[PDB]
């Protein structure tokens, strides 16, 4: 859909993410609504006090006075004025929601630490420098904030002058940063040209032309022409972002230049798709099926072997008649030792006690999964339609996950039929696809495997 | 057991190597049998148990200056997938599906020809500033440990993380001079205070051996925190069908309480109640995977084809196994269930801790006879009280696996 | 319900809460779901090695290299984060108007409780956080013995005290600030505890008398299963020298039974507040059978004798009652409006009005702990119909666990709600009273009838 | 404005204010018109009497007073500011808290009317020092018990203690006297300032003792002036100017200010809107609809005052309702009278008005009762574009603050 650069960028950045080894490095421009940080206009506050941008040096010696009184009580104030203006954003909760375990930021504000916590995540929040001696028990995510915090003013870094002068305080999160951005594939975001203190940062964790570096991403917005200002402005700006983006290139950090910043965004959901498609939640149970039982029993087998052939992974509610031959179809491919990211096994509590829970149970094993697959749906009461698969498809469809109904393991149909009918509402787009959709509601197994895998495939755009 | 300096560091770094953020720096003197020393260096080193262990490890980064290839050579020989660098070019790529990195700084073995190390230097720094570190395999005569740490860390932070390095302790030779080993006591002395400006605890061990013995204490203190939950029943020896239901639910809650992993077979008559105790706690205030893992076993001619090699998969998962009752039912009547036996044999046989609750009886009566053969020590009036009400019984068993779990 | 002491305490702390200058002061027991901590098996994770020998332990800890320092605090602190939870107590203290929060717990129980209530926490572990005051504000949390987030800095002995008079010193000065100027509960605190006695005699004056009365909720010590009597006289006797330790300082102890009974205890205090805010819900066209005036006048005093017992009033300004609400409040109030005695929230028409009714309405009845229902009527098509939005607000209201009170006599929506009420009774009120409400189906008794129904509410 | 110091006191004094942690300590010379004092207590407290500066103070949500003064001025000046002042002179009276109390006035030297015993007000004071920023003012450097006081409540050890601040005037020259005595006050009074700032309180050193009315004024207008009172009942279609009144709503929201609003019809609804936009309630929005009738009609006046007295600005929309069959609305000019007896700024929209329109030419003309001094003059003109009229309006309002 988009632009082949940011095509690019999206695969191979999504097969860094996957493999649970990506940072994020986050700018002031990730904590605004409107993707960035206009730092001068930011700073109306010297208005406020008559000290119009001369009394700028006055400035500067009454914060790096002995009195440290001076730089809490200036800290505060500019910190208030950040987080007067700061808010949790989509990116903060697909970011939250991806596989990251480390953030490195130069921001004061919590949002990082809560968009992981918020998505029960346990965050490893570290701004001084004593807290990397400590690492928090069963963390996901650490999350460096080199300059500080917003809960700590007068410990706060607003300027370069402080690593200069604390070089004690500064230079353990130098070291860490430089490691990192030599052992992991790091996306810059929240960056503009006009940001005070990323080129100085860069220039202390990065060498310039060294070759073979490991090549990180930065993401921006194309500067764009202003009603009322000359053309020679626009070309400045212009020029400017085209040293910063040299700038950048020389330390091995390509930039993506993008239309507007909400595409970072786009850009965000497309990767969490890539990645929530390729865990699968199989739905089903079985007494009754029209093949020889045997023979669908190697529908189910096949099915999940060739799942995992295609480095899917699978989450089963061990559905009776359904879950053993899911089983067993992994097994074959893995013992040939259980990987914990391939196969996750859920099967229901039985009793009372069980049932009380067995809707959060669904929800909790269906989370971990972005699509759905369907099969049959019958148990024995009487044989009788199971309502427990069509609630997995309520719940699946509630959560935004990709419904995929085999309507040739008639539940099954009855779903495929409710959404092949009035179809727009699941699948907003047609393409293969539809004609792909259409076909799995009696082939040979591997004809029908070969169809369901295609499917959910080109779902993983 | 061990002296306190031992064991504080025993907690730390298990705390470390279980948070998976430890990290190995390998000296020449872990590739010798003997704990201590070009072309002929290949020619005269192989494989010990110390490799084997940290192999078991879930340690995801290893340094070291030796041309030798043990550590990734042991990482293979556990099924773990080893990245090695020893290029610069490499530090950009990362390994699929790896389990360690590797870095060889010195170069490697095969590669024999292989200043511009420079990245290498800001991984080890960064590395030192973030993850744990244990230095094995040096002594005071090394050449380049002292070059490499005044490159990599600062003297002048002092709130920096703690690294540790083990060594032995040096002793007088038989027939030679007091003078020339005071000498030497002296120089390791003088090592140890170089390795300490560096914020390096150094701690001396007696022998060699006894890094071994250190390394199987942290195994265990990984592996005994990860429970097996074996057992299935139709009838429940002498309690009341709900009330068993009650002592296995609130077992599993409080196995859960005491920070314990479970994995369980889902076994019919115990496994949806191991399921219940654990969400009771764990949805108070999602499920982790590292809190329960089932693992019920498919049915049919296929699925017990491999039920077998199911069974010794789960159980590999764990360090303890805990067996409860184990009856099913054959042709209308109540009979022993023979997976719990089969479960039984496995975890003795992967040497895991055997803990039947007096099928479980006769567990317990086999362990209660041949006792020096499952637990060399005295705990033994917990285990013979394993054979109560259902809090004293449940306490019971925790307690006793606390114990295990040092 | 309780003990008369135990209630007295309910009735002192409930009116200190009330006009929000109330302080607590928790200790490492209120982080148990139990209630309480057994210290010696605390002290064992650095007891396990090796457990005279306590000196050499004290001089390892204390030594020059603070690496000694940070790997102790660690140990002891990771042992306390996995056996520590959130409980019911946290939550309905974080319900509670409570502004000032004191203690020498290394979790963030307390803040997290805040936060999950969407209050703003102004949370103080270092000395410099002191010359900080957080925008928007609800509350203070000082954590005098440090964050857990930041284990090396964390005061686990009192000899820091000693040491760095520079660090605490400022806490205790605040500290015995309030202790004169804002009543405080001690809780989670027992006998055995390794610092309060000490900070008590750095923040409290012994024998000196007009001090300010604090209070503190301990559990009697009981009889262990199967063991000598003469260890349980010595616990007792501990208990009781605590007891008069904490007398000294004018702090009453109030011995309970259980632990429970402090969430019990609380609950109680919480139902004392929600219910002193009252939500009035109706709107109508008709007043059943009386002269329209007449009807006005009844609303007009409920409201006026609502305010003049103290109560607060929340209204959705229901065509043909809030303004007679408003007149009601304001002949009691302009002998000037105080903000949390009449809060309105009349209704935004239009499409876009209507988009967020729902959550307009839970808004208004949050405020609330009791819903009282009249009338309900409106004109639908040119005849008068049922009011839905009186029905809908009575199920918010329970929704939310809000006490319903239906005036069925003056009532069309109302009555119908009589009948929700009176029909699965024990639903809605588990006990008896039951007279007061069967007089809901004169002006001045029926307004008695209301007001004395919801005083036995609380 | 004024120089950079007393600005930033200004902008940190206001944030203390505003969040209800500020604290004041009142020397002799707050009680003196002169602003300073030059058996003797009775001819003290029949030689004081109240200032503006009493005024200014009493109207700021400040809850803590401590006082060295006899006289009591303060709780005077709380008293008729319709608060309930919690007065405290003996140490039993620091064992109760005061019912719907305002203010705590602490007279730990005691009260005219009211002719060890120390310790638990030197708790009190420690910790109000440690945790709310004060302003010492009426404090000279020949006052015989500050440093006594300060010594005995603060640590001179302690260096990132919170900031507090003591306002004095300078020492000028008298007609006529030598340079060396003038020399000598200086010296004297640059000590104290030592003095102070040993105990980490800054003294800001002010041209003359007005200046101290005029930063409380400063303050005041700071506070008064976040909060918007909307007038206004209901050119351009209907549902534009609906989307208007939504906008403005929602942005002013947006930009930190406080809504108050009557509820009135055609504007009412549209103002409700636009703050939930932005957005449960907090102190942001406060609605006091019209109760109608002969009862209500009759407590309407003092209904609007109450409204009009919780703000410090009020902007003025339209103003038109339906009376026995468009008919102009008496009861927004009675807001705009309401709200100029009141000293608020007034902001009346004549663009899309009507009433509004009559206000905003009669402000027009005679522009310098309402607004003395210039600019601003383009912005009131100003009162185009939806997003142009209301960045007109937040503007002026905004150079109001």
């Amino acid at each position: 859909h988009m632009n082949p650069i940011v095509e690019l960028f999206i695969k191979d950045f999504t097969k860094e993410v996957m493999e649970e080894n990506a940072a994020i490095f986050a700018g002031a421009g990730l904590s605004m609504s409107v993707g960035y940080v206009s730092w001068a206009k930011l700073l109306p506050i010297a208005q406020e006090i008559g000290l119009d941008v001369n009394d700028l040096v006055s400035l500067a010696q009454y914060y790096c006075n002995e009195n440290q009184g001076n730089r809490g009580r200036i800290n505060q104030i500019i910190l208030d004025e950040f987080s007067r203006k700061v808010d949790l954003t989509e990116n903060h909760k697909i970011l939250a929601r991806l596989p990251i375990h480390t953030y490195w930021t130069t921001n004061y504000d919590r949002l990082i630490e809560k968009a992981l916590e918020e998505e029960n995540k346990i965050a490893d929040v570290k701004y001084t420098v004593k807290q990397l001696a400590t690492t928090k028990v069963k963390r996901d995510a650490v999350v460096y904030k080199m300059h500080g915090d917003v809960e700590h003013p007068s410990e706060a870094v607003l300027i370069k002058d402080d690593y200069e002068k604390y070089s004690i305080k500064m230079d353990p999160y130098i070291k860490a940063l430089s490691g990192d951005l030599v052992s992991k594939t790091f996306l810059f975001v929240g960056f503009s040209f006009t940001d005070p203190n990323l080129d100085y940062i860069l220039s202390r964790v990065r060498s310039a032309y060294e070759r073979d570096q490991r090549r990180h991403y930065c993401l921006i917005k194309k500067e764009e022409r202003r009603p009322d200002e000359l053309e020679a402005d626009f070309e400045y700006r212009v020029r400017k972002q085209e040293l910063f983006i040299s700038d950048l290139s020389r330390f091995n950090i390509k930039t993506i230049v993008l239309n507007n910043y909400n595409e970072i965004t786009e850009i965000l959901q497309r990767i969490e798709n890539n990645i929530k498609t390729k865990t699968v939640f199989l739905s089903g149970s079985a007494v009754e099926y029209h093949w020889e039982t045997e023979h669908a029993e190697q529908f189910i087998h096949q099915l999940s072997k060739e799942l995992i052939r295609k480095d899917f992974n699978i989450v089963s509610g061990f559905g009776l008649g359904v879950g053993s031959f899911v089983i067993n179809g992994v097994l074959e491919e893995l013992y040939m030792t259980i990987d914990d990211d391939r196969l996750i096994l859920r099967p229901f509590p039985q009793g009372k006690k069980g049932e009380e829970q067995w809707d959060k149970y669904r929800r909790d094993m269906i989370t971990r999964t972005g699509v759905s697959i369907f099969l049959y749906g019958n148990k024995i009461d009487k044989v009788v339609k199971a309502k427990g698969v069509q609630s997995e498809f309520n719940i699946s469809f509630e959560q935004n996950n990709y419904v995929v109904p085999v309507g040739a393991t008639g539940i099954a149909k009855d779903l495929w039929n409710k959404v092949n009918e009035e179809f727009e509402t699941y699948y907003p787009g047609a393409d293969r696809m539809k004609k792909l959709f259409g076909e799995l509601n009696a082939l040979s197994i591997e004809e029908l495997i070969n169809t369901i895998i295609e499917f959910v495939e080109i779902l993983s755009n």
